[PDB]
């Protein structure tokens, strides 16, 4: 009922990634229910980035993700009061991220606090070398835990010159109301884009399209 | 003189050893590869009954059954008729690990898979020595080349009774035996197994497994 | 040239957030840099009582206080006067996982530390949430250059109720202020950490720590 | 508890079958071992697959942990597993996907131990250091023993010196069974070891191995 078919966000990110501090506002619209949300980000303090953007593009809400009848929507189910997600992100030359967000609603905007580190990239790495070019679109298995809905991923960047950079992700979903019902096992895929940007990446687009379904051979 | 038909036959034989349990596994299916779908049935020749879960075997029971669509380059086909090889490493959350390796090889309408399977450190309290698995639930495995060879990566869940699951990391590696067969672009592969029966020992057992590639979305 | 004295003060602030719980920890200690040794008091300034097992911020509370023999260069003491950071992750064997940082630099008697620590993931009835550590076991840190940046390497236990270990692999990278400052060889850390006391709650905390470089056997 | 009749020089037979990235091997040795001061050695040679187009450095660690110095204070489940005997099983995961499976069972016969070992490993890149043939030695370690789902598991982190100076991480797990009942399991410790090929020909077909490990509960007890 407190969701509709297009709403706005606003969005705070703070972090530090190898030492470098940082600050982004984001500012865009989506639609829940069509699984889809794009965004305008301006770094704010931090810029020019040091590090690829790449690796903070999942971390600016599932809410926008197409979910089908057969499957439980545990996030469009967490408003008004919202939910909050946590993140590990595990990278294989042993760069490796944490992240938080608290997402809330009220009126036609979610807002989402996030926070975003990182520790131990490699001088000569990608990341720093920002050497990256894409996420490659990938699908996260939905599963619970601990009385916790959790989301493994096999993640890949595409990088410069014909090879890819692996990426390990657990996230760890909790509704802020209790009551609300935990999903089944399901399967999310996923796609983020960045449409444009400048040359340093202090402001830049982004989009985000999601799908949930229970695969092979039902999807 | 097409390699791949649409029926084929699939005849394997399994020998391996899982915490100091020598077993021999040998099978014999058919399948679809144009469709992605394959059947077998497998007979424990040595070993019966087997202690763990017959469930961390059945992914090394051939991704040439897989349904490629047109925009994506299909290696495995492409390896015939001379075959390819391929490892794979299997990572539970609990401390098991498992290697295997299969040759696969191809006469006339019949594949021909030679496969090894090694696994050690499962606990006695873990669900495989407890027998507790239920199924692989669907996953999507991630194709894409690592040092000039197809690489497999994915991260699949066991289904356990109780309702709980369990986490297992595959990379799987792929060698096609002929010089100059063409790799694929990065892309994805949906997949489902599934034991359609089973003595109450997993003597005889009667596997299924569906693949599909796919680019991921937009596209499907 | 050090400017290390044989008895130094330690400054220190700690802020973090742990599994969504923000905790801020004041330090006052002493150390005597040449024996590997430290000790300081602790208590929580913000977030008291912490909901998690103390334990685990415990290896973010310096590796000047570490004896080095003459065949080892002293990175750490060789850092100052300008100081050093060192960025750390832990990655616990129940998907727990923390990233931690600190700068330290050198203010006369008395070295100050800046550090940040940030955990994500911790199961609600695993060991960390419901309290249930005992100890860090005395381990071997492997230390070691990549990429031309001093790292260490350490699997370590932290002993549970009932004698049962809790698996954490951590990963260190150290890096002096000042350029060009020399990279030592490879070599090992032997360290244990004791909290000596503390109050109920955790909230007034008195830590020591042991550290003692060597190059490992036959030497030792 | 139990005279064990492992006297203090002993010889040692052992056979090893192996594939790595599909290549099969059987290396045989022979050697001798002061159980008591944690040292050993033994002359080996490979009998099939030679040469092989691996570093051999990684099959090392797999040719017995009752050559480990134990001081009273910790309980030894190595020498108190004889005479009957005991196997251990061990993975080894190294940080470019090469993954290895080995497994010995150890007996003792009179004077000698006797070893069966299995060893298998998959995955290795082409171009990196194991195929490449790129290691020198590996860097002196310790390993943590502790009891782990009512086993006595040993976890370690190990480093091949590479050509460049570089190092190669590996991460090993092994897993230890007594043969017999009645075997007391050790409180958590800690075994340094150093493991060196001492001599080798060409093709390490032939190559001469030794390793010295000592048992110790950390600081500041040592
Ligand atoms: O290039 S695709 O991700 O639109
Ligand atoms: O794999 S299917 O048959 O569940
Ligand atoms: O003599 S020892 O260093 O192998």
């Amino acid at each position: 009922s407190a969701i509709k078919p297009d709403m706005k966000i606003n969005l705070r990110m703070e972090g530090n990634v190898n030492g470098h501090h940082f600050v982004i506002d984001g500012d865009g619209t989506g639609k829940p229910f069509e699984g889809k949300q794009s965004m305008d980000l301006e770094v704010k303090e931090g810029g020019p980035l040091p590090f690829a953007f790449d690796i903070l593009t999942t971390a600016f809400n599932r809410v926008f993700a197409e979910y089908p009848d057969h499957i439980q929507d545990y996030f469009k189910q967490s408003f008004p009061k919202g939910y909050s997600w946590e993140r590990s992100l595990t990278f294989e030359d042993g760069g490796i991220c944490i992240a938080r967000n608290d997402i809330t609603m009220e009126g036609d905007t979610f807002y989402n606090k996030v926070r975003f580190h990182g520790v131990n990239f490699p001088a000569n790495g990608p990341v720093m070398q920002k050497k990256t070019l894409k996420w490659e679109p990938s699908t996260e298995k939905m599963y619970v835990r601990d009385g916790v809905l959790t989301g493994d991923i096999t993640m890949a960047l595409l990088l410069e010159g014909n090879a890819h950079y692996r990426c390990d992700s657990r996230t760890t979903y909790k509704a802020k109301e209790k009551g609300v019902k935990l999903p089944g096992y399901h399967l999310v895929d996923h796609c983020i884009e960045i449409l444009s940007h400048d040359k340093d990446y202090n402001k830049v687009k982004l989009y985000e399209h999601a799908v949930a379904h229970s695969g092979l051979p039902d999807n």
